[PDB]
């Protein structure tokens, strides 16, 4: 009955977690589809794959899925020409997407685009009926010189200005999981997500009816499992442990 396993790529697989590359080879001995997922506004599948190959994982490219892929999929489903308020680094993920005469607004973390004039242009697309698509809505992030504005304040500004709500496509939001699961052509109920983040990874997956496994690596702190309802289907020490459980109980 288990058809797909989604695996967070950051803190679940490396900080390389010991046993991970072996545990994954073991998971592959089954027929389960394996997907490697992350929220990102900046990173390509090619870079992420690279980083994983360095670390001795056997992962192919068609297996990495991100916040950006979710946005490309939605773009292609809605058949819209987005204005891409994205870092120049994300744009390889949108090659072949039409952006001229735009009729949609896609917004990630794009400081160089996060100025009045270009924001006002986006505003006028939304007044005209353009859908607003947000990669995610984080208030801030940490950089070399301290906390800095993330994409969330700027999504909200556009939302405030137009009295509309963005479709958010990054974790914990439902779209991230449904698009990740799209290539397995399976129900969320027939999949599991493994992450070190009880909210973004595990609660997010379980809100659409996936089984969520919280691992005590990466950004996990003791009693994180207690902050969500219901609790994670399973909380365990690491990715190799998650995997043994899956082999035992779910396959
Ligand atoms: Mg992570």
């Amino acid at each position: 009955a288990l058809k797909a396993v989604l695996v967070d790529l950051n803190g679940t697989l490396h900080i390389a977690v010991p046993g991970a590359q072996e545990a994954l080879k073991r998971l592959r001995a089954t027929s389960v589809m394996v997907r490697f997922v992350t929220n990102t506004t900046k990173e390509t599948k090619k870079d992420l794959l690279e980083r994983l190959k360095k670390l001795e994982f056997e992962i192919s490219e068609d297996e990495i899925f991100t916040s950006l892929t979710a946005a490309r999929n939605l773009i292609e489903q809605k058949q819209v020409r987005p204005m891409l308020l994205l870092d120049d680094r994300a744009l390889p993920e949108f090659t072949g997407v039409q952006t001229q005469d735009p009729n949609a607004v896609v917004i990630g973390l794009a400081p160089e685009h996060f100025h009045y004039q270009l924001l006002n242009q986006a505003f006028r697309l939304l007044l005209d009926g353009a859908p607003l698509i947000a990669i995610h809505k984080a208030r801030y992030y940490k950089r070399k010189d301290g906390l800095a504005l993330g994409p969330g304040p700027f999504v909200t500004a556009l939302e405030y200005a137009t009295d509309t709500k963005a479709m958010v496509v990054g974790k914990p939001e439902k779209t991230f999981f449904l698009e990740a699961l799209r290539d397995a052509d399976c129900a969320p109920e027939e999949a599991v997500m493994i992450g070190d983040d009880c909210r973004d990874d595990v609660d997010g997956a379980q809100n659409i009816g996936m089984l969520g496994i919280l691992v005590k690596t990466g950004k996990y702190k003791a009693a994180d499992e207690e902050k969500i309802n219901p609790p994670p289907y399973l909380t365990c020490e690491s990715f190799p442990h998650a995997v043994d459980h899956i082999l035992q109980h779910l396959l």
